[PDB]
RNA sequence: UGUCGAACGGCAAGUGCCCCGAAGCCAUCGCACGGUGGUUCUCGGCUGAACGCCUCUAAGCCAGAAGCCAAUCCCAAGACCAGAUGCCCAC
């Protein structure tokens, strides 16, 4: 058990990321995307001026350590979604 | 065949026997009918770390077995129904 584990993302410029008890919202050119985190138990938080997101594991042993990257990864793909959006090709073989 | 004397009407033979026979019952020997939703197993996957890449799994999701649970179906309040009601009485 460790003290603290953390790992930070940083938000671009014009991408508004809003945290509610476990349950984000981000909000960028092209709408909003909410992903309902509530499972977790993580301390999640925005710095809003220095534009960073930050996740927090306080005293976890190595299983809540794995959802910390999975939330910013999560968050990432969510800040690519209302930027810059997804697109797949698929192909009939 | 016997027997009321004969014809008539019958009768006896534990329903004399033979043919046809309604109604009723009945045959896969006839006839009619036999329907919906979900859950999730195997599994194949999606996002996604632990483990700077990878990965269906760890959080989280998807789809999904003649199984399982409901719907339909049958009994049904000792499941004690201030569920609804008709009429009398009693407050």
């Amino acid at each position: 058990v460790k003290v603290k584990s953390l790992c930070t993302l940083q938000i671009p410029e014009g991408v508004t990321v809003d945290v509610k008890g476990r349950k984000v919202t981000v909000t960028g050119k092209r709408g909003t995307l909410t992903k309902d985190l509530t499972h977790l138990q993580l301390d999640l938080r925005v710095d809003k001026k220095n534009r960073t997101f930050t996740v927090i594991r306080w005293f976890g042993s190595k299983i809540p350590i794995a959802c910390l990257n999975t939330t910013k990864a999560h968050v990432q793909n969510m800040i690519t979604g209302v930027t810059k959006g997804y697109r797949f090709k698929v192909r009939c073989a």
